[PDB]
């Protein structure tokens, strides 16, 4: 397989037998991708074991992959390891199985439903605020990821079966304790390295029932969803709309819910911590934002759907943080069949990969790409921004279905958090921040910050 890119005249790093290029992942996905763009230009190919991956950076070609020929060629992603029943999770499903689940779960994130969560997730804003105060008179650096973690868990749980939890103040609630494994899902463990060199071993793991998703969790939710289906509401949000529309197996319902529990927890939490790092290392941006909030919501007023979209600088700050720290790092699609996009021929079976992280830090689009500058995203400057270079939620029919929910939910956290506190660096604060060793962006060391109340 290692002769494909030579034969197609596409440049790239020299593959070793069996391994392909995987040894290059030792400097991390981010450095590997940056270095490849730098020295190969617009397009290159590499091997994840025997799997050919073709990197693209042309905004049109990108638009052809993600938008135009999605349904007909570039419809699916590549799974990593034994996935078991999670074969039917929206995120992992393929072709018609996927299209059905997407159409089915479309209506979850309508602006109507979005409006209906504001008041629910408000309740957990207050809980967050309280937890943040008690942690601040500690006078000792605060692990935000922990505090934010608790918040975003609580929010999405309620967005399914209003199963209310204090998280922090309930480390034992069956729903909290048991879902603890579903992240830390170790995206960094060598098993994913091995399984890429030995993808031929996956069907052996499937047959033995070994699954990358902990058995403990799958088992909790199958019975949880059983109960909240019958027991909890047999008299007369996401979960409901799953049952209400019943061909959707209960096993496939758990599939979606696990995707949602994970995504709703890690994304929100990790992004909010990158954002507060950036506000703490830029006090002026922090105050400027604190002023916008106080102007739009006078006297610590409660945020509403309409006021949240009203906050331009807030949007600017969130957008810019996601430019520097797009947690997905790469976008990927499997080429279903032979094609010629924008001139170049892609053969069946290649994974076409868009290196988001590199693109978000590419000099040809970004002045001082390394610096946190929200001005970049002001209404008179955002014209200069290509929606196929900046893509923190992907693009096209298979983009982040949770985009508007995430944004919304992150802002509601910020607005409540900045209404009451200010955030400042200290000793245990890592400056400059160092990124996760691998494929899902996380901080190297947990983000720790000083928190002062505003009276
Ligand atoms: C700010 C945090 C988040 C970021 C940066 C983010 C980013 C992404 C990106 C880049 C993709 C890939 C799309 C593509 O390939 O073009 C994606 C897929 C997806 N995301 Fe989001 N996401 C976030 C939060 C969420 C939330 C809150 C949910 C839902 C509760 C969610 C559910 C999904 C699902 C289900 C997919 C697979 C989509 C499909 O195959 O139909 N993510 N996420
Ligand atoms: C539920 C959560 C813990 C997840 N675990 C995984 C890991 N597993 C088991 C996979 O097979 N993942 C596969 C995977 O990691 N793809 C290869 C790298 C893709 C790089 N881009 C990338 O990560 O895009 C973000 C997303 C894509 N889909 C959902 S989020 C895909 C099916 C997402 C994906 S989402
Ligand atoms: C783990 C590390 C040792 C290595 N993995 C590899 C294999 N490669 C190239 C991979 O792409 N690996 C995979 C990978 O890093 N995938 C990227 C993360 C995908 C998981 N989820 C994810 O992307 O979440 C963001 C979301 C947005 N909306 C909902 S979730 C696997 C670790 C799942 C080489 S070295």
């Amino acid at each position: 397989s290692h002769g494909l890119f030579k034969k197609l005249g596409i440049p790239g790093p020299t593959p070793l037998p069996f391994l392909g290029n995987i040894l290059s992942y030792h400097k991390g996905f981010c450095m590997f991708d940056m270095e490849c763009h730098k020295k190969y230009g617009k397009v290159w190919g590499f091997y994840d074991g025997q799997q050919p991956v073709l990197a693209i950076t042309d905004p049109d070609m990108i638009k052809t992959v993600l938008v135009k020929e999605c349904y007909s060629v570039f419809t699916n992603r590549r799974p990593f390891g034994p996935v078991g029943f999670m074969k039917s999770a929206i995120s992992i499903a393929e072709d018609e199985e996927w299209k059905r689940l997407r159409s089915l779960l479309s209506p979850t994130f309508t602006s109507g439903k979005l409006k209906e969560m504001v008041p629910i997730i408000a309740q957990y804003g207050d809980v967050l605020v309280r937890n943040l105060r008690r942690e601040a008179e500690t006078g000792k650096p605060v692990t935000l990821k922990d505090v934010f973690g608790a918040y975003s868990m609580d929010v999405i749980t309620s967005t399914s079966f209003g199963v209310n939890i204090d998280s922090l103040n309930n480390p034992q609630d069956p729903f909290v304790e048991n879902t603890k494994k579903l992240l830390r899902f170790d995206f960094l463990d060598p098993f994913f390295l091995s399984i890429t060199v030995f993808p031929f071993l996956i069907p052996i793991l499937e047959v033995l029932n070994i699954c990358v998703f902990p058995r403990e969790v799958t088992n909790f939710l199958r019975k949880s969803v059983k109960r909240m289906k019958e027991s909890r509401l047999e008299d007369t949000d996401f979960l409901q709309l799953m049952i209400d529309s019943q061909a959707l197996s209960d096993l496939e319902l758990v599939a979606q819910s696990i995707i949602f529990i994970f995504a709703g927890y890690e994304t929100t939490s990790s992004v909010l911590s990158f954002i507060m790092y950036e506000l703490a290392t830029h006090p002026d941006v922090q105050q400027k934002l604190q002023e916008e909030i106080d102007a739009v919501l006078p006297n610590k007023a409660p945020p509403t759907y309409d006021t949240v979209l009203q906050m331009e600088y807030l949007d600017m700050v969130v957008n810019e943080t996601l430019r520097l720290f797009p947690i997905a790092m790469r976008l990927e699609r499997v080429c279903k069949k032979d094609v010629e996009i924008n001139g170049m021929f892609i053969p069946k079976g290649v994974v076409v990969m868009i290196p988001s992280y590199a693109l978000h830090r590419d000099p040809k689009y970004w002045t001082e790409p390394e610096k946190f500058l929200p001005e970049r995203f002001s209404k008179k400057n955002k014209d200069n921004i290509d929606p196929y270079i900046y893509t923190p939620f992907g693009s096209g029919p298979r983009n982040c279905i949770g985009m508007r929910f995430a944004l919304m939910n992150m802002k509601l956290a910020l607005i409540r958090v900045l209404q009451n506190f200010s955030f400042k660096p200290c000793k245990e604060t890592q400056i400059p921040l160092k990124l996760s060793l691998g494929g899902l962006l996380q901080p190297e060391k947990p983000v720790v910050l000083k928190v002062e109340s505003r009276d």
